[PDB]
DNA sequence: CGGGCATGCCC
DNA sequence: CGGGCATGCCC
């Protein structure tokens, strides 16, 4: 069996769906994202808000889980791991070895899966609290894009699975992400690649 | 005491200097000197000829010492270390946090200082072969110039010392390197800038 | 803050 | 090979 975790859309039965906060215009903006090009740009240890949305209701102990895939084919097989430096330099549950960190949560578990070696980050899935449509998860990336000996500029997917506690898949969505140290001229650079040369 | 090493050349009662072989215009020749600059641009993990020029013939059990320094003053006290990246991929008997290797020698001996945790790799010293006028030394710098975490883009000196047996310093030369990707493009850049802006 | 150098890599 | 992108950093 694949261990290639998948990277298909999935909005399932509860009709799951990702949500990103609007950024101002700032080269090093800390996080922005853009929709045409489902990429997320952002700086390295900084809080990355990804927003929740459903259209009903998860069952009791539904679960968040958060997994970095290499986007282009030939590096798919390979596990999205920190680079050494930010690994030995590294600061509370996480692994150093862990690329996506959840921060402000109690409850966040980090898995390094036994037969995979795949790292992902779970929290419980709370619903919105009354008088909003979404629930917002801080990830934060522990590495620059560009890493030598880590992601080594490689663009990778966020994948976001919903999963109940038997562990069926309920919805899945991805999101790839940059982290890079000017997101807001990053974006802008490849929006306009995009028009130009896309 | 210091545990900055000297890097004050101090030629000595024997003559003692360095030498550099000539190279060609390539952008990304493997290594080539600036007499301009005292500086060696050179590639990672490929052989950096040095000469040895003596006046008078060392005694028996001379022994030829190298150690890098950071040029600048603000990093003079940081040992100067292999990068975690290189460290951990890394390739007989040198240690893997050596920046400096010498290649081809069978009785190289590579040194951590107890006292002041400096890095240093020791050949002992041989005559020119009769019909030469120098004793040549192949050295292998294990990091470029830029690496994160290492020098990180810091320039440092080679600091050569010609030891008695005894542990008398005989001479000391010093030269500034690079380790870079494309030793020619660099070395043009950085002697176009020591005329336009030196 | 935004203009522009930096430098291993471009597949 | 040499022209030029890349992208964290410029002190
Ligand atoms: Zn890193
Ligand atoms: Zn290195």
């Amino acid at each position: 069996s694949s261990s290639v975790p998948s990277q298909k859309t999935y909005q399932g039965s509860y009709g799951f769906r990702l949500g990103f906060l609007h950024s101002g215009t700032a080269k090093s903006v800390t996080c922005t994202y853009s929709p045409a090009l489902n990429k997320m740009f952002c700086q390295l240890a900084k809080t990355c808000p990804v927003q929740l949305w459903v259209d009903s209701t998860p069952p009791p102990g539904t679960r968040v889980r958060a997994m970095a895939i290499y986007k282009q084919s030939q590096h798919m097989t390979e596990v999205v791991r920190r680079c050494p430096h930010h690994e030995r330099c590294s600061d509370g549950l996480a692994p150093p070895q862990h690329l996506i960190r959840v921060e402000g949560n109690l409850r966040v578990e980090y898995l390094d899966d036994r037969n995979t070696f795949r790292h992902s980050v779970v929290v419980p899935y709370e619903p919105p609290e009354v008088g909003s449509d979404c629930t917002t998860i801080h990830y934060n990336y522990m590495c620059n894009s560009s890493c030598m000996g880590g992601m080594n500029r490689r663009p990778i997917l966020t994948i976001i699975t919903l999963e109940d506690s038997s562990g069926n898949l309920l919805g899945r969505n991805s999101f790839e992400v940059r982290v890079c140290a000017c997101p807001g001229r990053d974006w802008r650079t490849e929006e306009e690649n995009l028009r130009k040369k896309g």
